[PDB]
């Protein structure tokens, strides 16, 4: 049931090598290592989660009861003296790695925001297929000419289009301190029950006047092997949180992230061609990130 | 039990970028989130289904009672 | 508890049970209803508001603003066209 | 389906920024 095969095939985007700078990969690679733990957390809760009671003192002892009060016993007290978190982990973890993968993309299919974004992406790709650009860089056919004209015209017009207090940034920033934001939220929560798991619990229901043996205690079957896939969780989501604030924090204050004016005219300073070396709210500096050659020609 | 695979994939829709608002894909990935609450449902109930009774009482009172009833 | 008429089979007339299902089932139940009421509240305000509003027959005049800043005389556009929601992905296939 | 593939050939043609950059 909900398989890393269904679970990716819920959120995935076409083609794009571009536009995934590396730690965008790690996160999406991390976080279907961390689905397939929560998935195989669920397994292995479905498969022996069965509690056992049994009472108190007052060879062996009979205490003369039938198999049946016993399994009502252990069903009573395994909804009443367990932790929340001792059975409701694996389907939170399920729901939290869900909101952590489409958090990581709906940046990225926004409606408003995947126009501009496609058509860049269309852009680049019919730019980087015209064989002038490297004959030119060969320097420093008869088809080509007439067809990056057109292409000139394409990337003036485009030029003049995306020119706004623009969504990909603010979106961007926005998207990525509320991933940042669950993070903390769930590496706040689980420190304090990976502090305290039990294995064996003492439990006083109310039901004397059913059976009798007021006092009675269970073990449970989980603590060991969930107690164990818990700290790999941890160590899963430290990990996750680790990259995630580190390159994002600097990736954020280092530039200003509208200086891809600045970088397109130090492109132009050492170029020998110079271009128009100016662009605001600009997103090439993610496509550099990937290859600079995509942002030189 | 109409599994999760196909009631997911029985939604696509090949080129069109064009012609969705945006509450067309907020209602499409909602209704598939809510698709998956209903499909862990379906698993869950016919996992631990069950229910159990036991007597009132008019150490472990015995009452005479078998298992099969 | 229940009252079943097995009166007869067993002697017992007013016990028990409890049912496995009640905690999870109520959690999962409320986790539901605010999916739908996120769903229900989103949908039927926007599309309240896409519905009352544009009353789509303005997509004439909305050829014609759009002529009014190209240099091209206007022309009324509609009576049956899809052309607002199209404008709703971009404003620039509108004017393309 | 028909409609789509009128936008979708009608975006591609140079023509229509020929005659947009001239007047």
């Amino acid at each position: 049931f909900t398989l890393a095969e269904v679970a990716s095939l819920n959120d995935i985007q076409p083609t794009y090598r571009i536009l995934k700078p590396w730690w965008d990969v790690f996160m999406d690679y991390l976080a279907v290592v961390m689905l397939m733990v929560a998935i195989f957390a669920g397994t292995m809760q479905l498969t022996k989660d069965q509690v056992v009671c049994l009472p108190v003192l007052p060879t062996g002892r009979k205490t003369n009861l039938d198999f049946q009060q016993y399994v009502f016993i252990n069903q009573m007290c395994y909804h009443l003296a367990l932790p929340w978190y001792s059975k409701y982990f694996p389907y939170l973890a399920l729901i939290h790695t869900i909101i952590l993968m489409v958090s990581s993309n709906f940046w990225f299919k926004y409606p408003k925001t995947c126009s501009k974004v496609e058509h860049f992406v269309s852009i680049l790709g019919k730019c980087f297929e015209s064989p002038w650009t490297t004959k030119a860089l060969s320097e420093t056919d008869k088809k080509d000419g007439e067809q990056a004209k057109a292409l000139f015209e394409k990337v003036r017009k485009f030029r003049a289009h995306v020119e706004d207090s623009d969504l990909i940034y603010k979106l961007y920033v926005v998207q990525t301190v509320i991933k940042t934001a669950k993070f903390i939220f769930i590496l706040c929560y689980t420190a304090n029950f990976v502090n305290a798991i039990s294995f064996e619990h003492v439990c006083k229901p109310k039901v004397e006047h059913l059976i009798g043996y007021e006092v009675f205690e269970c073990t449970h079957n989980m603590a060991y092997m969930l107690k164990k896939l818990l700290i790999s969780y941890i160590s899963i989501i430290c990990v996750y949180g680790f990259i995630c604030l580190y390159t994002l924090f600097w990736l954020f204050r280092i530039p200003l992230k509208e200086y891809s004016f600045e970088k397109v005219r130090e492109e132009s300073s050492f170029s020998d061609i110079p271009d128009v070396k100016n662009d605001f709210a600009f997103l090439l500096h993610m496509v550099d990130q990937y290859d600079q050659l995509y942002s030189k020609r």
